């Protein structure tokens, strides 16, 4: 049985330091009893020793065309993680052998981060292995068990290698945010052994006994947020944040992917129910307002399925969905009013604001406290943050002093008592963004004058009426956008996000970006 | 086999009347065994630090 041992390692470019030990292992199993438990233990050492791949690397495809043919071929929209493979196959052709990295793919459930990862292995013509570290206590699944124990076995990694039959597979580590810290053993100090280039060439299996490079393995490590990975851990992998997808990609991901694969498993065909892009992007805009795709996928389903209890019960032979009749299949819309006010009366302006289900809609109200043509003061509801109460403050006071020089007979602002509401009670609200439109619902209600009627606006002011750079413009836009909203007040530091935006987003839109609130005031009234 | 890789190493008393113990302990014991592969490392990984082998310090801030 030594000469299959010894024709096994024909093909391998064994090094020396695991060679001399094969070499005294073939000794001892020629030494020892033929049925002995030390022999049975030894045979199955040396399985385990020429089983593990030396030397064999699989031919990576480097062709940048064909690997992104692969790419777009599977998945839509995720640019950055596309771009980040085929400069990995240009800095590994430049470089000339085949490299490794350690990357870690972080972002909202449902996003493509965990099946984006076949996909990679694929267009890089790499062997794909999967395990998931969540719930993980007991360091024994990465690095075994010391041989001499009865029912010793090697790790996931050592598996992982012997089923792939190379050393540089894509191996995808998922949950590495969620690894349990374990009493006996901590897990994480091992998967600190396997991502650490300085070490990670020579980890070492228990049952092994041997060194085995790692540094030549794409590690592809998936989590949902950053904050609880080990710090050791973080700080040696590169994160690359998976964003989610805006309704268009939705649309463009439901009618490639998810309506085909849920007809398969259906078994409705576009004749028998259909599905047209009218009613998708319905359910894009009144039910999948998430961020990622298994809402969309669940919608769809139930859609599909209840045309398939309506086709077999032999109520209709086919079933045709439209959007007047969508809620019957999916129910009551999760969102079904984008604004509140379709024209503006003079006390009100229109806002915008960030959401996690995409951007959202709000409204500044102000009205007359008391009846007048001593100072006033300024009354302030809607569940505001203290940070947002301390931009109102501001906005009163810079909309006061506006007030005093552009129209020096209008004592309106400095006299009567005003109640300002976000109109939303039981949502609570913060940030600095309303500014400009608290400032504005003031001068329009004090002029008695109201604003542009598809006018929307977001930005800090300062107590000098400066305008301030604001987060979260790509919500906002989609908001507006979402609302029928024409022109849009911006300020003019956030001019590289808006055009950080695709083209589909912004092309609608009426951009303005001003640096002081006077353009503010020239572009509402 | 051993002994040879520390002839031009200075290696201290407390440390050679173990050597040579050890070094008898695996001429005794049958070739290629667990025991026999302890030995091995443990007179291997004796005559392989360097005892005698002190680096020249730097002397010179400049
Ligand atoms: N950009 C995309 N294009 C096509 N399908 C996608 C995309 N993103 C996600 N999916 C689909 O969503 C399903 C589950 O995604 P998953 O990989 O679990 O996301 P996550 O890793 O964020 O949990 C997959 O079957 C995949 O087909
Ligand atoms: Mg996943």
């Amino acid at each position: 049985i030594e000469e299959k041992f010894r024709e096994r390692l024909k093909e391998l470019v064994v090094p020396k330091h695991v060679m001399d030990v094969v070499d005294e292992e073939l000794s001892k199993l020629g030494l020892l009893d033929n049925h002995s438990s030390e022999f049975n233990v030894t045979r199955n050492y040396l399985d385990w020793l020429t089983s593990i791949p030396w030397g064999k690397y699989s031919n990576e495809n480097l062709d940048l065309a064909r690997a992104q043919a692969v790419l777009e071929e599977d998945h839509y929209g995720m640019e950055d993680v596309k771009k980040r493979i085929l400069e990995f196959i240009a800095v590994s052709q430049l470089r000339g052998s085949t490299q490794g990295k350690i990357l870690c793919f972080y972002g909202p459930p449902g996003v493509g981060k965990t099946s984006i990862a076949r996909s990679i292995a694929r267009a890089l013509n790499r062997e794909y292995f999967r395990f998931s570290v969540g719930g993980m206590t007991d360091v024994a699944e990465i690095k075994g068990h010391r041989r001499t124990y009865v029912g010793a076995m090697p790790g996931k990694i050592i598996q992982c290698l012997k089923k792939t039959k190379t050393e540089n597979p894509l191996i995808l580590i998922d949950e590495v945010d969620k690894i349990g810290r374990g009493y006996q053993g901590d897990p994480s100090s091992a998967l600190l052994e396997l991502l650490d280039p300085e070490q990670n060439a020579n980890f070492l299996d228990h049952y092994l006994d041997v060194p085995v490079d790692l540094s030549k393995v794409l590690f592809i490590c998936t989590a949902n947020v950053t904050d609880t990975i080990p710090e050791p851990l973080r700080d040696r992998m590169e994160m690359i944040n998976v964003s989610g997808y805006v309704a268009q990609e939705k649309l463009a991901i439901a009618e490639r992917y998810l309506v085909p694969q849920a007809r398969a498993l259906c078994g409705l065909d576009e004749s028998k129910a259909k599905l047209s892009s009218d009613v998708l992007t319905l359910l894009i805009k009144q039910y999948c307002r998430e961020s990622g795709v298994r809402n969309l996928q669940k919608q769809v389903e139930k859609v599909l399925r209840k045309s398939a209890y309506k086709i077999v019960s032999g109520e209709a032979e086919s079933v045709e969905v439209t959007p007047e009749n969508l809620q019957d299949f999916v129910g009551k819309p999760v969102f079904t009013v984008e604004r509140m006010y379709d024209v503006t009366p003079p006390g009100v302006v229109m806002g915008l604001a960030w959401t996690a289900m995409g951007g959202s809609t709000l409204f500044v109200e102000t009205s007359l406290r008391r009846p007048q043509d001593k100072d006033g003061s300024l009354e302030v509801t809607g569940q505001l943050g203290e940070v947002m109460k301390e931009s109102a403050r501001i906005a009163y006071t810079f909309a006061r002093a506006f007030l005093m020089q552009h129209a020096p007979a209008n004592d309106y602002l400095v006299t009567s008592h005003i109640h300002l509401h976000v109109p939303e009670g039981a949502t609570p609200k913060d940030g600095p963004s309303a500014g400009c439109t608290i400032v504005t619902a003031l001068l329009s209600l004090a002029m008695g004058r109201p604003v542009r009627q598809n006018l929307a606006m977001t930005g800090e002011v300062s107590l000098t009426g400066k305008i301030l750079p604001v987060g979260g413009i790509k919500e906002k836009t989609i908001a507006a956008k979402r609302a029928g909203v024409t022109c849009i007040v911006l300020p003019a530091e956030n001019k590289k996000d808006f055009y950080d935006l695709a083209a589909f987003i912004t092309e609608g839109l009426e951009v303005h970006f001003v640096e002081h609130y006077r353009e503010i005031f020239d572009i509402a009234f």
